[PDB]
């Protein structure tokens, strides 16, 4: 059945633009293994067919067969329900927590890079670091799955590669596009890196950049930077 993902185009009007929700759905379709095409949209230069299929004008939108669906969270949950075993993998996380870990990081990052008032920098910046610390923590925590400490040098420390285990889940699809923007924009504009002592975070990102599902759906570094150039 025909699946076509509609995504934000970049500065040139055709390459993929900055947008973590676009990325998340793209990551979702990839991970399902279902065939799909992907279509980039210029919102200041909308095609006949784009107008015609989403008059509401929303991005991202999904065309499934002939039925249009909007709202990232709803499109994801639909795809998950629809694309089922035994044909397609279940992708939801198994630990309700994997769904909320790091969930507050993006807003904190946003409040921070948008702020222009020097006097209130340290608050926002320390808040962002704290929410990274809350994620790092979740990542180093052994999950129920694990419940076994093989090494002695690292007792009580998690070995897993992603939020919910050793496999990419729905939760990753949501956090990694957002985590990635955060890292790109903060580095570029402020010289702020995720401290190296956040070893869980750094392990997590090394593993996810070694997944083609994440790496090939990442907009150009340059494109994220341009998109944040004004607010920064």
């Amino acid at each position: 059945p025909q699946v076509e993902l509609f995504v934000k185009a970049g500065s040139d009007g055709a390459k993929i633009g900055n947008c973590p929700f676009s990325q998340r759905l793209f990551m979702v379709l990839w991970l399902k293994g279902v065939t799909f095409n992907v279509t980039t949209v210029d919102t200041k230069r909308r095609t006949e067919t784009v107008q015609k299929l989403c008059p509401g004008g929303q991005l991202p939108f999904l065309l499934y067969g002939t039925e249009v669906a909007t709202d990232t969270n709803k499109i994801e949950e639909f795809l998950e329900a629809v694309l089922c075993p035994p044909r397609y993998p279940k992708l939801a996380a198994l630990n309700p927590e994997s769904n909320t870990a790091g969930l507050d990081i993006f807003a904190k990052f946003s409040a921070y890079i948008k702020n222009s008032n020097p006097a209130l920098n340290d608050n926002l910046e320390k808040g962002l670091l704290k929410a990274l610390k809350v994620l790092d923590n979740y990542l180093t925590s052994p999950l129920p799955e694990e419940v076994d400490e093989t090494s002695a040098e690292d007792e009580g420390v998690s070995q897993r590669k992603f939020l919910d285990g050793n496999e990419l889940t729905l939760a990753d699809c949501n956090l990694l596009p957002k985590l990635h923007i955060v890292q790109v924009v903060c580095k570029k504009y402020r010289g702020f890196t995720i401290p190296e002592a956040f070893r869980g975070v750094h392990r997590y990102l090394s593993n996810a950049y070694a997944r083609e599902e994440f790496a090939s759906t990442c907009p150009d570094d340059e494109e994220i930077e341009l998109a944040y150039e004004q607010v920064a």
